[PDB]
């Protein structure tokens, strides 16, 4: 009545034949799971990789959190925290202590149940100033994956066995089925796995992944990790109840890092008629959230998770409209879509053949879509041209100076202005010079590029 817990997203128990293949297994569930925006994943007996360290030699740099219902809290940031540190050791002997104190329980006999209904009240009622602390960070040599990678040191033959499992997530990114795998530019905070060390009520903001991508989740060891999640469908209706009970949290800023995200009841959106649903993340279990799917959560005690994103052959038309909205909203990209598509027809000759279909059919568009933008800036008096090769200039230093989109098939500029550049729906929007002092920078002529789609449909047969 306090707490009325959202219903129990899908789990699935896939048999070994069913789990094998990651991407087949995404594949099958996703009618399913696309409805729930998350689900859970447990896997076959069989599967049972290594947990194994010594907590005494792993340090990192805790970040610090408060737990305000509504207030503003800034995404996190590789490499932030400061100059703090707690091994693995001192960390768990904080957390189980600060559990065991809340609740003058031993940290198990608390039931997720309560916990979860506690987080709800102190997040509420900021009478309460609760503080935690958490760890967040890509893989290091202080700190490495928690699953097996190679490296001398030698590997137990159970460590080796699951160094090339797809469900090892240092691989999920490099395999021929995820197109991420493709992207030559390193995007660190996006194509690594993500290390997460987490204590009772430390938590995570809702949010969506970067570029709509699906996330997959794997909890290691400790206590569950509750989840929150929300169907693709319905990120817009959720949007529009947060933009009313927090405005401050849809400002126009500096960049990508200064992103603001918090916590909201899931109860509170469920009254707004949105569909939210629920887990208990387990040890040994698997998260997946599906592009577009906002989720959020908490930890129910000392625990340790690894995610990844990743993006499959489903969701390149959503990540074609994901920047297509970043340019609406004036949001900074992770890396360039249209760069991402050419850089694949470019490896046609070596594309998976499911791959070269579908990168095929979004390319189609990409060409209609640019030679639609062309025929319009030349209308506009923009004459001159020249070849520009985008993906050897800095992100930063062919951003749309409007809608902060990343150029790669075209942009303006202008003597007038230089360094500046603007996309093609932009073009207003650069100077105040006359027209001919244009100039579109384009990196392939629609000549150039009916081939290499070409290519991707013999490819694809
Ligand atoms: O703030 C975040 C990090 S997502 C995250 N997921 C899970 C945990 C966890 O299980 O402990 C966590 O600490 N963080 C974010 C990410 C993308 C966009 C905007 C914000
Ligand atoms: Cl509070
Ligand atoms: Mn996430
Ligand atoms: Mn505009
Ligand atoms: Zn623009």
């Amino acid at each position: 009545s306090m707490f009325l817990p959202p219903p129990e997203c899908p789990v699935f128990e896939p048999s070994w034949e069913e789990f094998a293949d990651p991407f087949a297994f995404i594949h099958k569930i996703r009618p399913i799971a696309e409805q729930t925006g998350i689900c859970k994943v447990r896997p076959p007996p069989d599967w049972q990789p290594p947990f194994a360290c010594d907590v005494d030699k792993l340090h990192f740099t805790p970040r610090i959190q408060r737990l305000n219902e509504l207030e503003a809290q800034t995404r996190v940031k590789l490499g932030g925290g400061g100059a703090r540190d707690y091994t693995l050791r001192t960390f768990g002997e904080m957390a189980d202590a600060f559990k065991s104190d809340y609740f003058n329980m031993p940290v198990h006999m608390v039931p997720t149940e309560l916990v979860e209904k506690e987080f709800w009240r102190l997040v509420s009622t900021i009478e309460e100033d609760v503080t935690v602390e958490y760890g967040a960070d890509i893989a290091s040599k202080e700190f490495g994956s928690g699953f097996p990678v190679r490296d001398g040191i030698k590997l137990s033959p159970e460590e080796e066995e699951y160094l090339d499992s797809g469900w090892n997530l240092n691989n999920m990114p490099v395999m021929e089925q995820s197109v991420l795998a493709h992207i030559t530019a390193d995007i660190c905070g996006m194509k690594l796995p993500w290390l997460y060390v987490g204590m009772c009520f430390s938590s995570f903001c809702w949010h969506i992944e970067d570029h709509w991508s699906y996330s997959i989740n794997y909890l290691h060891w400790g206590e569950p990790k509750t989840w929150y999640g929300v169907p693709g469908y319905a990120a817009e209706q959720l949007e529009n109840v947060m933009k009313k009970l927090a405005p401050e949290l849809f400002v126009s800023q500096p960049d990508l890092l200064h992103q603001l995200v918090t916590i909201m009841n899931p109860n509170t959106l469920m009254t707004h008629e949105v569909p939210v649903y629920r887990t208990n993340q387990c040890a040994g279990e698997f998260v997946i959230t599906f592009p577009r799917a906002y989720h959020s959560g908490f930890n129910q005690g000392f625990n340790f998770a690894e995610a990844v994103n990743f993006c499959t052959v489903d969701w390149l038309p959503l990540g074609r409209q994901c920047v297509e909205h970043y340019r609406l909203l004036h949001r900074y990209c992770v890396f360039s879509h249209d760069e991402m598509i050419c850089k694949m027809a470019s490896k046609a000759d070596v594309l998976d053949v499911v791959v070269a279909s579908t990168v095929q059919k979004d390319m189609a568009i990409m060409i209609e879509d640019e030679k639609a933008l062309r025929e319009t800036v030349r209308k506009l008096g923009v004459i001159d041209s020249e070849r520009m090769d985008f993906e050897l200039l800095p992100d930063d230093e062919r951003q749309c100076v409007k809608c902060k989109t990343t150029c790669f098939m075209s942009a303006i500029s202008c003597s007038c202005k230089p360094g500046l550049l603007v996309c093609l729906h932009h073009v207003k929007e650069l100077c105040s010079c006359p027209p001919y002092k244009y100039k579109l920078r384009y990196r392939y002529t629609l000549d150039d590029l009916y081939p290499m789609m070409n290519a991707l449909k013999l490819r694809a047969e």
